[PDB]
């Protein structure tokens, strides 16, 4: 398993435009469009991602390219983001594909905000974080994913995808 499945688990792939859990206008895998309402911005939005007239639809490939650029830019942005960074540092292959599936989920911002879940991460308290980070608005509205996330920081394992 790795950061690449085990989003593609969590995230589904869908080839036309959809409304993410939040209703928010999404395609591919988990691709955010945009937090607008209109479907012609998302369509919009679309076409320049692409480099095309899509007309709301891609191809697989077109999806997957757009994955891979979305796991890249997670990865740097926690390379770059200062509270991020040393937790990223801290933690062992398995829990860093945790913390990365979570900032492509909330981004940089939101998983940022997570104070003392990210220092008792840092510290290896997995049991404590575990129980922190339960404590969310991010584990009411998708709880069993954040479930997922939750026992795999807890464990260290891959366990909850298999
Ligand atoms: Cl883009
Ligand atoms: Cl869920």
């Amino acid at each position: 398993m790795n950061i690449f499945e085990m989003l593609r688990i969590d995230e589904g792939l869908r080839l036309k435009i959809y409304k993410d859990t939040e209703g928010y206008y999404t395609i591919g895998i988990g691709h955010l469009l945009t937090k607008s309402p209109s479907l012609n911005a998302a369509k919009s939005e679309l076409d320049k991602a692409i480099g095309r007239n899509t007309n709301g639809v891609i191809t697989k490939d077109e999806a997957e390219k757009l994955f891979n650029q979305d796991v890249d830019a997670a990865v740097r942005g926690i390379l770059r983001n200062a509270k991020l960074k040393p937790v990223y540092d801290s933690l062992d292959a398995v829990r860093r594909a945790a913390l990365i599936n979570m900032v492509f989920q909330m981004g940089e911002t939101g998983v940022a905000g997570f104070t003392n879940s990210l220092r008792m991460l840092q510290q290896k308290r997995w049991d404590e974080a575990a129980v922190n980070l339960a404590k969310s608005r991010w584990y009411n509205q998708t709880p069993n994913r954040a479930k997922r996330m939750i026992t795999t920081f807890r464990t260290g394992t891959w366990d909850a995808y298999k």
